[PDB]
RNA sequence: GCUCGCGAUGCUGAGGGCUCUGAUAGCUACG
RNA sequence: CGUAGCUAUCAGAGCCCCCCAGCAUCGCGAGC
């Protein structure tokens, strides 16, 4: 049943969080927002496993961008929990590639289309302890009211619109049709760094998948099968934000779709957390022994070291896998020089999903996507 | 970590809170201390860093220098390094410019004091830095919008501060030329003299130093200050920052590299004076020795076959002790300029290239030609460095500066040859006007 | 129904100042 | 063996200043 599934993953993610903070005692149990992914392999609750857990509510300061991929740009909890799912994807890949004995315990099989795909009946589920910023939270940032008045104004231009977190300022701000293009040059000088809101990033994952461009060179697209909120659930706002606002999307590459995961809140809504919001963010993937703590305003850990989630890390997980995947077993055969931005461009089909996405928002009056300065990915491991 | 050393090595000290400037976000506190007799000072966004800069100015003087945060903050020297030590010049230039922008705005009270980038040029007469003199002050970070571009040189294409500062330095240099030319006692005080090779040169050991509150946009700023392609970039008005050029207005970084080859005086002034180069480029923030140096000259060290007097100027590069702090937020639409001799600042809308009531700047193309024309009809035609008969149209009188246009084209190839893109010039019809 | 303007009451990441408490770290004083 | 005092740094609470540009609800005017 759907409501039992919701409360299940709600409890799973909490319990896993506690084990890592010794029953929420640890100094790093302090949070404003919790998130996590959970994997199911069958309808039995005994078949459900927590893949990752995370906290955080802030984004990097403009002047700490890393031109060599060493800083985390966006530490909103659910953004972080996807990045930790990505590590688990790279692990289950190196797992399959050890020998035929190990490869049975991987979640991937070989795909009858090229590259790899998940085995049947393995699904991932996203838990956020609050509604994702922008289109799904902005208009009702509050615990839903027993006596409804749902919206009242579903046709205002502001409904659906793409929106950004904005450096050192409140709100998630719609994309202006005047102001456009961010530059490395500029934000160092003082132009406040725009980051696309979390309701937007999750709508994107509902089209291009949760795996990213780099992993799509090995894997077929993957989707969240449910999205569960621990508090501040609003069925119409959420359904609008996660997909319905772009039901005008067309021409997606094969195996891409507009995914419509199950949406649901939980029975016992989580409680507001009192205090100043922590400026740090913790992350944990299945297979790690402890949590990692990142200063969100620096996108680095307390001693200035890069995270296991940063672009440079993930490039390196990606290369190790690249080096043992037979050129024939690739999903793309495009060759690009070994720099982060360029390897991404080798995922031609993913890049065209992306393009249809950006177009669906634009044609629907909902604004044009805001990207980071191109310099941000023009780094190499060499 | 610094004042801790000062107050554990002379532990009876107390600092006094002097002043505070600006408005709660562009606000800077100044903190002074007098340790072992002499009066130290530092500036900062918060009090604990202001007094940390003052305490470091104390530890460097009374004892010696601090933790040398890599070579990145360490100054690059020039060639024939006079005018005393680097950082002591840099701190003086910065103080002078910032102080004079004070006087120009009711000690920072005016609304026109609100700015993101501050720039200026100051002049020295060698030996002693107490002989310095601020030549020009300016602000701004926006360019003209295409809809407002002028066909008769009545609009300012580019109002990024550091560019506006150079246009003011021009105004200064026309002024000093006219000083020499209006009687024989007045040529006593002009900065120019007559040259061996024709026209005027500068009097031995007069130098100009360029200060910018931050690193110039484009190449010098493409790095992360909390841990290589010298390519050419263009501004993108519709915003701040730059885009690399593809295989529009040039980036400040590129324009200053240019001036590091063809000189700061432009074409029209070259007809009268030998090339003039900056001796220092001092940054009030975002200083990085390798990135600045590359942007400013290294990226085109493959330049060659320059006309006689031209060269690849390799000036002083230096940050400052009391660096400015990044203030995220909207950039102003206005640009302020002032040249020594002027009564007040002039205020430009950078999106219109004209001033607050729609008039032409003293810095726009038409204005500068007008002074150029007036000095031309004053100097004998045998004293000219480039013979230019019957000057009428702006673009042709520029072309008369034939040695300069050579240096321009050597520069343009030196960029292409290094794989750094091809310089973007504006449609030549914009300089097709006369004073008629 | 929506949009624009003016007003009102609220909602939701920065900077700075002054105090209360707690660890680390260095240096003093006293008995 | 203690306890006072003085600079530095990190974490938490309390107060005030300042900003930030969206969003809800309502009122008035106007348009589609
Ligand atoms: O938010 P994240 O989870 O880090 O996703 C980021 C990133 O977003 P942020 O810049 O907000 O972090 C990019 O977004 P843009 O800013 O460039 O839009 C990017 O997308 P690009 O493809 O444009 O780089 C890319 O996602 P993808 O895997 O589809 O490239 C990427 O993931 P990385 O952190 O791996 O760069
Ligand atoms: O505004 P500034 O940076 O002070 O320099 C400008 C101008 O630059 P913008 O057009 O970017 O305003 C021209 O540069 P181009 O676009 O044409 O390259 C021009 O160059 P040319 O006239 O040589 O094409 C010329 O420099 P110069 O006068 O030394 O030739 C000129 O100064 P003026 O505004 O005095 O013409
Ligand atoms: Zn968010
Ligand atoms: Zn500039």
């Amino acid at each position: 049943l759907p409501q039992v599934l919701a409360d299940a993953v709600s409890r799973l993610v909490l319990g896993k969080f506690g084990d890592l903070t010794d029953n929420f005692s640890s100094p790093h149990a302090r949070r404003k927002v919790l998130a996590g992914v959970v994997m199911t392999t069958g309808t039995d609750v005994k078949d459900a496993k927590v893949i990752s857990v995370s906290t955080g509510t802030k984004c990097i300061n403009g002047e700490y961008m890393s031109d060599r991929g060493l800083a985390l740009n966006d530490c909103h909890a659910e953004i972080i929990s996807r990045r930790s799912l990505l590590r688990f994807l790279y692990t289950q890949l190196e797992l399959y590639l050890n020998n035929k004995d190990d490869q049975k315990r991987s979640i991937f099989q070989k795909s009858e289309r090229g590259g790899f795909r998940l085995k049947e009946n393995v699904q991932f589920h996203l838990y956020i302890s609050t509604s994702p910023c922008g289109d799904a939270r902005i208009f009702s940032p509050h615990e839903p009211i027993l006596e409804e008045p749902a919206d009242r104004h579903p046709n205002r231009k502001a409904r659906g619109q793409l929106r950004t977190k904005i450096e050192s300022g409140q709100g998630t701000i719609p994309v202006r049709s005047n102001a456009s293009i961010q530059t490395w040059d500029g934000v160092l000088q003082g132009e406040r760094l725009l980051t696309m809101s979390c309701s937007d990033k999750i709508a994107r994952w509902n089209v291009v998948g949760i795996q990213g461009s780099l992993l799509s060179i090995f894997v077929e697209p993957i989707y969240f099968s449910s999205i569960i909120l621990g508090s501040l659930y609003h069925g119409d706002h959420l359904s609008r934000a996660m997909y319905q606002r772009i039901s005008n999307i067309e021409d997606l590459p094969p195996l891409y779709t507009l995914n419509k995961p199950l949406l649901s809140g939980i029975s016992n809504a989580e409680a507001r957390q009192p205090g100043k919001a922590p400026n740090f963010s913790v992350n944990w993937t299945v297979g790690d022994s402890a949590i990692e703590v990142i200063n969100a305003t620096t996108g680095k850990d307390e001693l200035g070291r890069a995270s296991r989630l940063c672009k440079h890390a993930l490039y390196c997980r990606w290369m190790r896998v690249h080096g043992k995947v037979p050129s024939h077993l690739l999903r793309s055969k495009i060759t690009k020089p070994n720099v982060y931005h360029e390897s991404k461009l080798a995922a031609k089909e993913y890049q065209a999903a992306k393009a249809r996405l950006f177009t669906a928002f634009i044609k629907a009056g909902l604004g044009a996507w805001v990207e980071k300065p191109t310099e941000q990915d023009q780094f190499s491991l060499t």
